[PDB]
């Protein structure tokens, strides 16, 4: 059984998303993502990998795109279909947007590794809207904003019922 497990940044009103780069500095999210995504397959939008500027070492980089992709260092998928397929035996995939990613594998997904940010941004791309009811929390840590991290966050961890 194929764990597919989306993973994100949220801040307030569930926002994941605006026309520009998110305006937080929050290097310990990135040590959490790297942390619980290291040796997997990946998952990403053309946008999303744009936003990286580069592939992430040491795991499987996937990259959904109707166009042909012009870098040969990752795996370039023409649907979901072949994202997964690509992602082969791998006992859990992870799905790391964007929002019409997220969308499209919500139904998929049994596992959600979510990061709440205290930053009220003013985004208009949220996160989809999931039923609370189906999924159970099975971690939570919560961080202040520090020297080094502009916003307050809470790691959770949701797996669904
Ligand atoms: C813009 N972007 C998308 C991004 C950012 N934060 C997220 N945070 C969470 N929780 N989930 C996501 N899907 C997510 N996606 C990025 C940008 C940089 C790196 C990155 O380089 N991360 C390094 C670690 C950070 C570093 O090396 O400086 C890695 O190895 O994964 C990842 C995603
Ligand atoms: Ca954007
Ligand atoms: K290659």
């Amino acid at each position: 059984a194929m764990i597919i497990s989306l993973i994100a940044a949220l801040a307030a009103d569930r926002v994941i998303g605006m026309e520009n780069a998110m305006p937080w500095h929050l290097p310990a999210d990135l040590a959490w993502f790297k942390r619980n995504t290291l040796n997997k397959p990946v998952i990403m939008g053309r946008k999303t990998f744009e936003s990286i500027g580069r592939p992430l070492p040491g795991r499987l980089n996937i990259v959904i795109s109707s166009q042909p992709g012009t870098d040969e260092r990752v795996t370039w998928a023409a649907s979901i279909e072949e994202a997964l397929a690509f992602a082969g035996n791998a006992e859990e995939v992870m799905v790391m947007g964007g929002g019409r990613v997220y969308k499209q594998f919500l139904d998929r997904a049994n596992r959600m590794y979510l990061t709440h940010i205290d930053a009220e941004v003013g985004g208009d791309t949220h996160f989809p809207d999931y039923e609370p009811d189906e999924w159970e929390s099975v971690f939570s840590e919560f961080h202040d904003a520090d020297e080094a991290n502009s916003h307050s966050y809470c790691f959770e961890i949701l797996e669904r019922r």
